[PDB]
């Protein structure tokens, strides 16, 4: 099936959604008035994405990988052009000038290269995983990072705090993770063999959350409203996406 990737921002929210289709990697948009066809268009088996804003501008690093050549490519406002980045399955997350932290599954392992403004350069995180997924959170100046590592029908969630990746409390498979506010609260989306179902984290202990639908692949984006939270997860059967949103029950969503 196909796989995809979400990002979102602002107050509409505008959501942008890139999808991995026989080698080429297209993108349906929402600002609020219907999905439409964006202009990013790039070959790639596998893509992930992060975003920023500045201002009311909004800045997307998108990852396209084909073998194991992942190529970055850029919005700023004025057209997709080639980043500095440099079969493969990736996760990114980014916070703040922003710094950028993207995380490769290659033949059983992961790894991560980080952007500190500067240049390119090489974490410290090494796990082994055949899927990846990733979320960020920010307390003050400090970043939080949980990043999901998938072999066979096990996940392992791996934190970083501050000093050093620490095994957490979670309990291949493809997952899709977000979270909001500084608890946090996180979501852990999987699909195992033909279904999507969901783990939750409150602050005091992982339990099954009530996600429950049909899918191969899923990615998730989420917006807070004040302290209202905001999920949209896609899950993926052959080339259709169905959007699942949570406003409060989920309900069928209007992606094509
Ligand atoms: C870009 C337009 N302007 C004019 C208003 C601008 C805006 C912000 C900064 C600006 C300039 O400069 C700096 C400079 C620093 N310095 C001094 C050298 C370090 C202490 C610090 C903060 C700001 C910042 C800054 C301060 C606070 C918060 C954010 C930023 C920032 O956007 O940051 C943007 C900085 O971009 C300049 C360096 N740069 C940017 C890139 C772009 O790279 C692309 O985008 C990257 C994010 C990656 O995806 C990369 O692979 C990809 O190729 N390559 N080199
Ligand atoms: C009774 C249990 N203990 C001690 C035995 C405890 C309780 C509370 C804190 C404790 C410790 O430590 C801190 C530390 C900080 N700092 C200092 C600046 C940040 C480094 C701040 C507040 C407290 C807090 C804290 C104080 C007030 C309000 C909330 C918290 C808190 O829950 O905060 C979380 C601390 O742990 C308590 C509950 N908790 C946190 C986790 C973190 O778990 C990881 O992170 C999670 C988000 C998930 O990814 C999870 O799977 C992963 O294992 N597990 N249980
Ligand atoms: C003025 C009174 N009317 C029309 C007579 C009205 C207004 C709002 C709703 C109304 C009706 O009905 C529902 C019904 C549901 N349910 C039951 C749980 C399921 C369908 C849920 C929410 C509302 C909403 C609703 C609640 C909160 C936020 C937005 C809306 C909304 O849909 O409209 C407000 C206008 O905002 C711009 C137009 N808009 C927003 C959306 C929300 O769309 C979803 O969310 C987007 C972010 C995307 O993910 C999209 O694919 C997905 O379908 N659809 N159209």
């Amino acid at each position: 099936s196909v796989q995809t990737a979400a990002t979102s921002w602002g107050t509409v929210p505008s959501i942008a959604v890139y999808t991995a289709n026989n080698g080429k990697i297209t993108e349906r948009c929402w600002d609020g008035k219907g999905w439409y066809t964006g202009a990013f268009n790039e070959p790639g088996d596998n893509v992930s994405v992060t975003s920023w804003l500045v201002g009311s501008a909004i800045h997307i690093r998108v990852y396209a990988s084909t073998g194991t050549t992942t190529t970055e490519w850029c919005w700023d406002g004025n057209g997709w052009t080639k980043g500095a980045y440099t079969g493969d399955q990736t996760a990114a997350t980014s916070w703040g000038v922003p710094s950028i932290a993207v995380y490769t599954a290659n033949n059983g392992k992961i790894t991560e290269r980080c952007w500190d403004g500067k240049g390119w350069y090489t974490g410290a995180f090494n796990e082994p995983g055949d899927n990846v997924s990733v979320t960020s959170w920010l307390v003050g100046s400090a970043i939080h990072i949980r990043v999901y590592a998938s072999t066979g029908t096990t996940t392992t969630e791996w934190c970083w705090d501050g000093n050093g990746w620490t095994k957490g409390a979670y309990t291949g498979d493809q997952t899709a993770a977000t979270s909001w506010g500084t608890v946090p609260s996180i979501a852990v989306y999987t699909a195992n063999n033909g279904k999507i179902t969901e783990r939750c984290w409150d602050g005091k202990g992982w339990y099954t959350g009530a996600f429950n639908e049909p899918g191969d692949n899923v990615s998730v984006t989420s917006w807070l409203v004040g302290s209202a939270i905001h999920i949209r997860v896609y899950a993926s059967t052959g080339t259709t996406t169905t959007e699942w949103c949570w406003d409060g029950g989920w309900t069928k969503g209007a992606y094509t």
